[PDB]
């Protein structure tokens, strides 16, 4: 059975990515701070029976790889995906954000996630997929984050954290992706439903599994430029 | 004259960019933490006299625009390059750096470059250039940064922030060069000197080295 670990899956796009790989009939672990306090993630469980195991967890938390590890036992992690992204300061202002904030945002969006894939790598399938929620705001080339450069900036430092990672392999051993959402309703009247945009990165995500690449795609599949 | 600030100009490359402005004859503001511990500068100023201007100022404090606007008063600003930059933790490693030191990195090498180039652009010539050392190491494309991950990922987030300020503009007032220093300071220096006039009266936003190529982001 392929094993799917969604971190981050308590709502929004995290459960969509959940309830879209359980139909493709994946076991799907879905970390969330609190499991029990979604109502997505129990009307998945009651569905899905044991196919589904909620797992109790943070990526800010220093514990949340070994958390992971004991739900995860000797079972090898197929695909995994890193559903993490906090907007930064509403102002979006370089004039006002202070240091707390600051490593709030960068740990939260860049760091932390390439932190717990990293930890976790050892237990990744050969061939494996390994992803990343980014977005289009870390395209330089595009430049389209202008509205809210700090969440844009982070995302970019995301980017090329994983760039880097893909650096440290003479071969890649499972693909590394960065992905793009959407603009999803209910995430960042938006009419792309979580539905589509899940359907969207589960067949992007299975796409890479095999070819061991590091890609920078959105939920149509479609390269972006760095 | 040309009126160039060199923010960051104690020693290395901000000297070396503070010396061959001054030996192209322009009128040079080098901000420096402590200007006065900086045997570089101090020869400079009896070299040049008038034409160096040492101010007092340390970018990551909210002062030091204010510091700049003593020294400046009202003339305007030709040539702005901001030079900072920290490696970040030894050992590179996101596993390790805790939340002081992500926010030690990413104020210093990302943030509070933007922020005090904003807060002075008013007072940046039409058709000027402002810069930022940033490094190869900012860019996805070229990939390079395996060994200093964060230091990399430091400087792919000044690149960003830079591009979404130039977004803000109907049109850029002046130049936004992304510099690449590479291997002397003395050449180093000359061929950024070289990058940044070549953008004067360009009004772009461009990432290059010392030899004016372009990096791809």
């Amino acid at each position: 059975m392929h094993n799917v670990l969604i971190v981050g899956a308590s709502r929004g796009i995290g459960l969509g990515l959940a309830d879209a790989f359980l139909q493709r009939g994946a076991q799907v672990f879905a970390v969330a701070r609190r499991p029990q306090g979604s109502p997505g993630l129990q009307a998945l469980a009651e569905r899905a029976g044991e196919r589904l195991q909620a797992v109790t967890g943070d990526l800010n938390q220093h514990d949340c790889a070994e958390r992971i590890g004991e739900m995860l036992g000797e079972r090898r992690i197929d695909r995994l995906i890193v559903n993490a992204g906090i907007y930064g300061p509403q102002q979006q202002d370089v004039a006002e954000i202070d240091a707390e904030q600051t490593a709030q945002l960068f740990l939260t969006n860049a760091i932390a996630p390439l932190r717990l894939a990293r930890a976790l790598s050892g237990r990744v399938s050969r061939g494996g997929v390994v992803a990343f929620m980014s977005s289009q705001m870390a395209s330089l080339a595009l430049g389209l984050s202008a509205t809210m450069p700090l969440y844009g900036a982070s995302k970019a430092a995301l980017n090329s954290l994983v760039r880097s990672w893909e650096g440290e392999f003479e071969e890649l051993p499972f693909s590394l992706l960065l992905l793009h959402p959407g603009w999803v309703r209910t995430e960042m009247s938006a009419p792309l439903s979580v539905e589509e945009s899940a359907a969207g990165l589960v067949a992007a995500v299975e796409d890479a599994a095999g070819v061991n690449a590091c890609r920078f795609v959105d939920y149509r599949n479609q390269p972006l430029p760095w």
